[PDB]
């Protein structure tokens, strides 16, 4: 907030000092147009080591930190004790008048001292809190000089003409902190802080700030009127063009934004908002008592009221919809019970000294912390028993932890705060150094040493913004801003640049991509996103009700998705309709529980239902019928036994949480093993199976043995952390030549020959999507192919194969393919055209929410495809031939059942295929069909590289491409593998990569159509990854 709309008072507060120790010793300024107050920073500006207090006759005025006046009734003999205001409860006074007073903060229960000084005023002169842990306050001459740590440190304010000049950091080192300078009448013209920010600003003659700027592009002008009231702001850039109307009689001021709003505040004796009107029209009121605000409705009626105790803190919370939360506290303020809806009671214990030393979650379980005599931190008992133990430097920063496990990282931090150095379990060592920039532009450079030789150097600009990134290969990331730290630019290290635009309001409306073309947002009166306009030309529109929820999503083809939420704030309703016809094409409905928690979602295909125990843990998950059970640890949450169809898993887990062992359907178990970093280093089955895996010091998994049963791996990177060299015992060695952007353009995979046996390389264009792929087989030339984009999706594309003879080549193979999207930016037809021979044309069929609904191949197969109202897809059919289906089932986000269906359309759940991950992960853990079980070997992204028999036979070897083409041959009797990347499954009548949400093509490296949740996953829309071997996306984002 720039304006004070209760007064008209032009509003500043800047961060100056913050100083580390078992009490922070804080320091902000604060700037108020009319004030009459003055602190160390010279007149209108208040801090917190200037308050103060003064006798006022029978009364007490407290000045805070903000030029407020607390008013207190001194007694007859003279001796406050825990004397309180009411309009700011938790400020608490106590002391002989003739010795001297204190404050208490009730909030954060540290006191301030006030000594005697002249004329019955008494100044701040230390402020400590229940530990002992004391900040003495030295003045001479009047002037705050110094200031006494007990850490250890002491502060130096230097003082010229009874102005603060300096805020030195004096022993045990001697640092500046604070530089000052003033203009003629003495106020405060320049203020350069060593972690926050150097500003300057202009006055009148009667102090009212008529502008402030920082070191580069911020600068903003203010003008009064005669009474000193903010009429105007304006940015030289352009932003906040904004204007202040006034109304004493009415209450009222109007607030005119630079975008054609008009805001209209009504306000009370207090200067309160008692009402409210956006300019949207939308109405918000709020009742006050005395400073304390009792009741607050919103513009759908929703009313949220607060109750208070007799020693004015907040006690009982109403909320929309009938839940209500309790507060209690003990005698000090200290937040002792909270009972929240449900029966969920937290509770709070604390010591003589405010430590809370046992902490008692709804569930009756108890966390146990020991504290130091000097309040720190020293011990955690979980309630499994594992213990957290810290230890703390001279400044009371934590030094070292000692984590359940035994393992202790060692760290280091300077007097400002800034790590220095980490020392991991294992004795590895990253080191970060600082150095300030003393010629020229201001700024300041942070170099990284990491324990692998790898170096990285981060630089900040003049307003301690990041100017650019070094990796440890030498490229450069840079960035550029403009006023108001708005990020304008970004600079890959190839020299192309991203740009951004924001209207008047700093709201982004503008993204333009290196290729050039723009991405545009559109706002409403109120700030919200009423339309965008992709790269494409596709523009969608959006509608919000009064709560400001969005109830339509119009899209270009003229279907409208609508939306009813609950007054929680839950989605209980989408439909869709289709242009000027109401008529509702489908439905959707989401019930919940009184707990306002899913228990019911359906659409026309799916009924998934969700069961809950006391601690709102999901222990039934079903979906169509098909049925999932889960039982967890008592003590960690984490599931220990999940069921679905008769067949039971069960979990065991360490102090930690890590996995320890895993068995399923009375089969040999599975044991882990972990080291003191929390990596997995083996994992063996008395059957035989065993996984041996190492990292590299910065964590990278480098190393993989395994035990036609032995299998050697070795990953090795580049000082860019990009994956450069595989070694694979079964398939041979891999080199990958990566570009500026961290992109692979060369990948060859040589066997036992020195001529590689095959070669993949690559081109990219600026929005880096592929472009060009050749192939070579034993060094001459295989195929090669150009693909060409069209606002970044894939558009046409042409190919070549080669033959070799004799040495000379002759093609075999001469085919464009072209792609056909329609104006919702989803792929429709994908056509590829041979020399001569016959068009082969794919069709694709969508629904409203952009699902893949139908595909129709080029011999005329029809696939239908139905998805639950998660987007989950639960059914493949085939609707025109004698061609078995499939049924998915699902746990969460992981696909963990593949059912087969007959021709005759009856599961064959006995046939069915599980998939086991640990719950939450995307990384399969083992696969059991017909009794027949089988563990997985995956590699650095979690993709299925082996599957292997209980006994450690490979019966299943993976060989993809760059890119995820699987074609690795294997036996007819090997089990089948359709699992790719994490997240994705191959349907094999399309070769497409199934994703949760869209559908990807592993030959152009893109989705068939734009990506769901907008800028909100990138800049590409049509884009899976810049490198596949480096990103992940298990969802289709």
């Amino acid at each position: 907030e720039p304006v004070d709309i209760g007064t008209g008072d032009f509003l500043q507060h800047f961060s100056v000092l913050s100083l580390p120790g078992s009490l922070p010793l804080t320091l902000s300024r604060f700037y108020r147009s009319q004030a009459k107050g003055t602190g160390i920073f010279g007149p209108k500006w208040t801090d917190e080591w200037s308050c103060m207090l003064t006798v006022h006759g029978n009364d007490m005025h407290f000045t805070n930190h903000e030029g407020v006046d607390l008013y207190y009734r001194i007694p007859q003999n003279g001796i406050f004790r825990d004397t309180a205001n009411s309009r700011q409860a938790y400020y608490r006074l106590s002391g002989d008048i003739r010795d001297e007073l204190t404050i208490f903060d009730r909030r954060s229960q540290h006191s301030q001292i006030f000594s005697l000084t002249d004329n019955g005023i008494y100044l701040l002169s230390a402020i400590h809190d229940r530990y002992g842990n004391r900040a003495d306050f030295i003045r001479t001459e009047g002037l705050l000089t110094g200031i006494h740590h007990s850490d250890g440190y002491t502060l130096a304010l230097g003082w010229q003409q009874r102005q603060l000049v300096s805020i030195d950091l004096a022993t045990p080192q001697r640092q500046r902190l604070v530089t000052c300078h003033y203009d003629k009448n003495g106020y405060l013209a320049e203020c350069d802080t060593i972690q926050f920010s150097h500003l300057w600003h202009e006055y009148t003659s009667e102090g009212w700030m008529t502008r402030w700027r920082d070191t580069d592009k911020t600068c903003v002008d203010i003008v009064y009127d005669t009474l000193g009231r903010t009429v105007s702001t304006l940015s030289t850039e352009g932003y906040f063009d904004d204007q202040f109307l006034y109304n004493d009689d009415e209450k009222c001021t109007t607030y005119l934004d630079a975008e054609g709003g008009e805001t209209r505040y009504w306000y009370n004796g207090d200067g309160l908002v008692t009402r409210s009107i956006d300019p949207l029209g939308r109405e918000e009121t709020s009742v006050w008592e005395n400073t304390r605000l009792r009741s607050r409705t919103d513009a759908l009626g929703r009313t949220t009221a607060y109750d208070y105790n007799n020693e004015g803190e907040i006690s009982r919370v109403s909320l929309p919809g009938g839940y209500s939360l309790y507060y209690d506290y003990n005698e000090h303020g200290q937040l002792t019970r909270l009972s929240a809806p449900g029966n969920q009671v937290w509770l709070w214990e604390y010591d003589g000294k405010g430590s809370m030393v046992c902490l008692t979650d709804p569930q009756g379980r108890q966390q146990q912390f020991s504290y130091s005599e000097h309040g720190d931190l020293l011990r955690q008992i979980m309630p499994n028993g594992a213990t957290w133990r810290w230890s703390h430097d001279a400044l009371h920063q934590v030094r070292a932890t000692t984590a359940p496990d035994g393992g202790v990282t060692q760290t280091e931090q300077d007097i400002l705060g800034r790590l220095l150095s980490v020392k991991d379990p294992l004795g590895y060592t990253t080191q970060f150094r600082y150095s300030k920039n003393h010629a020229g532009p201001q700024g300041s450079v942070e170099e990284i040493r990491r324990p692998d030789g790898v170096r990285e150097l981060m630089r900040q600009n003049s307003e301690k913004l990041p100017e650019s990134f070094t990796d440890g290969e030498g490229n450069t990331t840079r960035y550029e801003y403009g006023a108001f730290d708005l990020l304008t630019a970004v600079i890959r290290p190839d020299g192309e640049r991203l740009a951004c635009r924001y209207d008047k309001l700093t709201r982004l409306t503008e993204i333009t991509n290196a290729e050039g073309e723009h991405y545009r947002l559109r706002y409403d009166k109120a700030g919200q996103l009423v339309a965008e306009t992709d790269f494409t030309g596709r523009t969608l529109t959006y509608s919000y009700d009064a709560a400001g929820r969005c109830i339509r999503t119009t899209f270009p083809d003229g279907t409208h998705l609508n939306r009813q939420y609950s007054t929680t704030d839950q989605v209980t309703r989408e439909e869709v309709a289709q242009g000027d016809s109401d008529r509702v094409l489908s439905c959707t409905t989401f019930i919940y529980d009184a707990l306002s928690r899913l228990t019911e979602a359906r659409n026309n295909d799916a009924t998934v239902t969700y069961e809950y125990d006391d601690a709102s843990r999901v222990t039934a998950e079903t979906i169509n019928g098909r049925r999932t059970e889960y039982n967890y640890d008592p003590d960690q949450d984490t599931v220990s036994q999940r069921t679905t169809a008769g067949i039971t898993e069960c979990f065991t887990r360490g102090l930690t949480g890590e996995l320890t062992q895993w068995q399923i359907d009375g089969h040999t178990p599975l044991t882990l093993e972990h080291d003191l970093r929390g990596q997995e280093i083996s994992r063996q089955s008395e059957a035989g199976f065993s996984l041996r895996q190492n990292y590299t010091p910065t964590g990278m998994l480098t190393g993989q043995q395994a035990g036609n049963n032995t299998l050697q791996r070795q990953w090795l990177y580049d000082k860019a952390y990009n994956l450069t060299m595989i070694s694979d015992s079964l398939r041979g060695t891999m080199v990958n030549s990566v570009t500026a952007n961290d992109q692979i353009s060369h990948a060859t995979w040589t066997g036992s020959s020195d001529i590689p046996m095959r070669e993949e390389r690559f081109a990219y264009d600026r929005n880096l999507n592929i472009t060009r792929r050749q192939t070579q087989v034993n060094g001459v030339p295989d195929s090669e192919a150009y693909q060409h984009q069209q606002h970044g999706r894939v558009t046409s594309r042409e190919y070549k194969a080669w033959r070799h003879t004799t040495q000379f080549v002759r093609v075999i193979r001469d085919e464009q393919t072209t792609w056909k999207y329609d104006v919702n930016g989803r792929l429709v037809e994908k056509l590829i055209d041979k020399g001569g021979y016959r068009p082969l044309r794919w069709r694709y069929r969508w629904d409203a929410r952009s699902q893949l609904t139908g595909l129709e191949t080029p011999e005329g197969e029809r696939r239908e495809y139905k998805y639950d109202p998660f987007g989950r897809r639960i059914s493949k059919r085939c609707t025109n031939r004698d061609r078995p289906g499939t049924d998915f089932h699902w746990n969460g986000d992981q696909l963990t059942e593949e059912i087969p269906v007959g021709t005759d359309g009856t599961p064959e759940y006995e046939n069915a295929i599980r998939w086991i991950y640990e719950p939450g992960s995307f990384t399969p853990l083992a696969r059991y069909e017909k009794g027949q079980l089988h563990y997985t070997i995956t590699d650095t992204v979690g993709r299925i590289q082996e599957l292997l028999t209980e006994d450690g036979t490979i019966v299943w070897r993976g060989k993809q491409h760059l890119w995820g083409r699987e074609e690795g041959r294997n036996k007819d009797d090997a089990p089948s593998c359709r699992l790719r990347f994490p997240g994705q499954y191959e349907d094999e009548e399309s070769g497409l990569y199934y994703n949760r949400f869209r559908y990807y093509d592993c030959e152009a490296g893109q989705y068939l159509c734009a990506d769901p949740i907008g800028l909100r996953g990138g800049i590409n829309l049509y884009a899976y990854a810049p490198n596949p071997l480096s990103w992940i996306d298990p969802l289709g984002l």
